[PDB]
């Protein structure tokens, strides 16, 4: 689930009409474009008042009011312009993305197709109609309305800098330099006119943007919320300014949209409860409502206190209720992405307030005070990204509970078909027990069982296609198939029962050469960073690239531009996406991970470590960009971490060359995910607590927020 494209409002000129409302009207779009939002209504409605059938200002007004979160006026306003001009195409299209917004996909593509019947020439609802495409995972088709409103309106930024997020997505190349120059110099002329920026927060990093403009991008965003709450004229929250009411426990509220199946539940579910309750009180505020699954019960069950605040969509009346209850420290797990009512933290609730590992960037905004984040992945010398001040974890600030979810994975076994620790694996709860059942098995600790008949008889399984087996009691389950058996187990939501066996042979992947993964969304690779595994690729004689068709429409532009840099099409396997335990299972299969440079891989880096792959990253400027070389100390693997592009490829090809250095570095991250803190939750979440009582303690003594930096 990625954020909501973002669609442009058509402001509408009047003219032939009377003088006075026609100035009114027009004078008011041009304060709504400075920002001056409240005197553009003012404006709109005395053009109403001075004539009340002027469909032009009834949808302009709507399109403020839109912006205002007045969503149910707005389309009064549309309605009422329609049936005064029922050719009225701006109004459909305004009113399309209101219903857009409003979550009415399907009254969003009635709107924008009669706006597009009206009007075939109308620029801007072709682009709107394309972030309906978009959002839905057809690109192929929001690149083609993206190009019909280009073609239309040639300087369009929201269509050009949606357009190159599509091309992006599907790594699509063409004339990508020249593309860039042209995102920067967009963004430069909107933040010089002062208008929305097209191009995202969360997609400001993948565009080589300055940190200033990159922060300037989200300050914006963040903007967007202080002009939906400015209309509940508010006063600001009085907080509290001891531990007293709460008994001396610190009152932490976590806010998420994402507190059911959804990858933050994957990294921290397990927070919640290790908290420890003499110190802190822990209120988890939902923004979505129960999926049904055990990443929600679990957090509702272990949680002091859970709120479901989708049920109080209102953002005055749930800024009401954290309030209401007391919270110290607020923590923003959403950023900007999709669910965040970051109008929830614009109202000032809480007294101080942090961004934590949901969003790989900064908010830009004022109502943040504190990043939590480390000196690996946000060196002082860089706070200029960020407007928050650092708050340091000691070791990494990402986590995950891969401990709890895959405990399956910290034990494997081979068969040695024919000694590799890759090839043929099994892993399961009661692998032990299954390998004391066998009286020939030999320890290397990695069991080894020996081709017999038992090992025939697994890889028959495998080799047919067949779901499961039983051999001495114990089921042995073909991995292509954990969701027939247990749906669950699959999922992550509870350990598999059976015995998993994973193969090279299930993936086409070759059993006499090495294997390099990556398996992020294909949107995090660039034209260097292909080069640069071509480069490694073409230093290590058979060696294979494994990557996820993530999404399969971009494998073509992949394997394209893989032959122009000399690499035959056999050297890069595909594999479709796979269901969580799958995933993270069949990692154990690869030799190495390459990191994508761009935007690494988060928690597929956390991912890709807990199966035992070392991953070789090179680290950038960017939080995003930093991540991997963060989990890599804290996992205490230096080695993994590249300066610069030559040392990265260096790196990949001696660990694909040396065999011997490859099993040592891979025995250093079988061992160290465990010995490590990296994916030590209960130490996390202690250290968690440290850092909220610095934060604490320097506001209860009357300071505002400052970097909390000290080694
Ligand atoms: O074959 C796959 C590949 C990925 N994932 C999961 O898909 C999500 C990918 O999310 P995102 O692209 O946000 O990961 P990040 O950027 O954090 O690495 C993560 O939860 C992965 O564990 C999966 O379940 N199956």
């Amino acid at each position: 689930e990625t954020h909501e494209t973002g669609t442009t409002n058509t402001a509408t000129t009047a003219t032939g009409g009377g003088t006075h409302a026609d100035s009114l009207n027009n004078l008011a779009n041009i304060k709504r474009e400075q920002g001056n939002i409240e005197e553009a209504v003012r404006l709109y409605r005395k053009a109403l008042e001075v004539f009340p059938e002027f469909a032009a200002a009834h949808s302009n007004l709507a399109s403020v009011l839109q912006q205002q979160g007045k969503l149910q006026e707005a389309l009064m306003h549309y309605k009422e312009a329609i049936r005064i001009s029922p050719t009225f195409a701006d109004a459909y299209s305004n009113m399309g993305n209101t219903l857009k917004e409003m979550q009415d996909v399907q009254g969003a593509l009635q709107c924008y197709t009669r706006a597009i019947q009206i009007n075939p020439a109308f620029a801007d609802a072709h682009s709107n109609l394309a972030s309906i495409h978009k959002d839905s995972g057809n690109i192929p088709e929001a690149i083609a309305s993206y190009r019909t409103a280009l073609k239309l309106k040639p300087d369009f930024p929201d269509a050009y800098c949606n357009l190159a997020h599509c091309l992006q997505i599907v790594c699509d190349w063409t004339d990508y330099d020249e593309r860039m120059k042209k995102l920067v110099s967009i963004v430069a002329d909107q933040l010089e006119k002062n208008r929305l920026p097209s191009v995202h927060p969360h997609h400001s990093m993948l565009y080589p943007l300055s940190h200033g403009f990159r922060k300037a991008i989200a300050e914006r965003h963040g903007n967007l919320c202080l002009d939906k709450i400015n209309v509940l004229h508010k006063p600001p929250y009085e907080h509290p300014k001891d531990l007293k009411l709460s008994d001396g426990r610190l009152r932490v509220g976590y806010v998420s949209s994402d507190f059911g199946n959804h990858p933050t539940s994957h990294l921290m579910q397990s927070i919640p409860g290790m908290h420890n309750p003499d110190k802190f009180e822990v209120f988890c505020y939902a923004l979505s409502p129960d999926d049904g699954t055990n990443f929600r019960v679990k957090v509702m069950a272990e949680a002091n206190h859970f709120i479901d605040l989708s049920q109080i969509p209102c953002n005055g009346k749930a800024a009401d209720r954290i309030h209401q209850d007391g919270i110290h420290i607020l923590v923003n797990m959403n950023g900007y992405t999709k669910g965040a009512r970051n109008e929830l933290f614009a109202l000032r609730p809480a007294p101080i307030q942090a961004m934590w590992l949901g969003y790989p960037g900064t908010s830009g905004a004022l109502f943040m005070d504190y990043i939590i984040t480390d000196q690996e992945t946000s060196p002082a010398e860089v706070a200029e990204q960020y407007s928050e001040k650092l708050a340091y974890m000691p070791h990494t600030f990402f986590i995950g509970d891969h401990a709890n979810m895959f405990p399956h994975l910290k034990k494997k076994a081979v068969i040695d078909f024919k000694i590799y620790d890759n090839r043929i694996v099994l892993n399961g709860i009661d692998l032990k027990a299954f390998l004391d059942s066998l009286p020939d098995v030999k320890i290397v600790n990695m069991p080894v069982i020996p081709m017999n008949t038992i090992a025939e008889a697994v890889i028959e399984m495998i080799n047919r296609g067949q779901i499961q087996i039983t051999i001495n009691g114990f089921s042995i389950s073909n991995g292509l198939a954990t969701t027939q058996i247990n749906n669950k187990a699959a999922t992550g939501e509870e350990v598999p029962r059976t015995i998993i066996v994973t193969t090279r042979s299930q993936y086409g992947l070759p059993e006499d050469a090495i294997v390099y993964c990556n398996f992020n969304q294909l949107y995090k690779i660039d034209p260097s960073t292909l080069q640069m595994w071509a480069n490694i690729l073409k230093r290590v004689p058979n060696s294979v690239l494994w990557l996820l068709r993530f999404p399969a429409v971009g494998e073509p532009n992949i394997q394209q531009y893989a032959q122009n840099m000399g690499l035959p099409q056999n050297r890069i396997i595909f594999s479709p996406v796979a269901p969580k335990e799958e995933h993270v299972r069949r990692g154990q299969l690869a030799d190495v991970c390459l990191d994508t440079p761009l935007c690494n891989g988060h928690t597929t880096g956390m991912d890709v470590l807990w199966a035992g792959t070392p991953m070789v990253t090179m680290p950038g400027e960017t939080l995003a960009s930093r991540v991997a070389a963060s989990q890599l100390t804290c996992l205490g693997c230096l080695e993994l971490i590249a300066k610069n592009r030559q040392e990265y490829e260096d790196i990949a090809v001696k660990l694909g060359t040396d065999l011997e250095y490859l099993k040592k570095v891979r025995g250093k991250v079988w061992k160290q995910r465990i010995s490590s803190p990296l994916f030590n939750t209960k130490q996390y979440t202690m250290e968690l607590e440290r850092l909220y009582l610095q934060m604490w303690e320097h506001y209860a003594a009357g300071n505002k927020p400052d970097h909390m930096i000290k080694p």
